């Protein structure tokens, strides 16, 4: 679990969005596993606007942060799950690091701000949904 809170927006994994997220929907994209809902309170987070390929993510299944080298946002095949059919997920970045399904929502950060959230993983990999291209999150 986990979310990004920036301005009057809450960014979560689309497959973990709540009834309240859908009732306050701003934007969603199944191909990216992202959903953004509106909030009444002002957020605590800053979004990175950069091309970093190194950063630190929070892993809830270890209660620890780990440093990672990650690939640029890309289209990657993701096997079927209870949430989605087998499909290509776009704007996904892969790295070597521990992750389990409940780690989705953990934040990846570089020195500039939030980069993205855990969205895929397994077998010693961890995949992050990028949010740095969503310029409207700042306005
Ligand atoms: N974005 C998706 O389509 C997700 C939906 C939930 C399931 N997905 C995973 O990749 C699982 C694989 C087992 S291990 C694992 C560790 C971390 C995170 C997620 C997973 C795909
Ligand atoms: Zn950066």
């Amino acid at each position: 679990s986990g979310a990004i809170y920036v301005g009057n927006y809450r960014v979560v994994n689309r497959h973990l969005a709540t009834h309240n997220d859908w009732a306050n929907l701003v934007w969603e994209d199944s191909s990216r596993d992202l959903l953004v809902s509106s909030t009444t309170a002002q957020g605590c987070d800053t979004i990175a606007r950069c091309d970093c390929q190194t950063g630190v993510y929070y892993c809830s299944s270890r209660r620890k942060h780990y440093p990672v080298s990650f690939s640029k946002p890309s289209l990657i095949f993701v096997e079927a799950s209870e949430y989605y059919p087998a499909r290509y997920q776009s704007h996904l970045m892969l790295a070597v690091g521990h992750s389990e399904p409940g780690d989705c929502g953990g934040i990846l950060r570089c020195q500039h701000g939030v980069v993205g959230i855990v969205s895929t993983g397994g077998n010693g990999l961890v995949g992050f949904a990028d949010v740095r291209d969503l310029l409207w999150l700042d306005e």
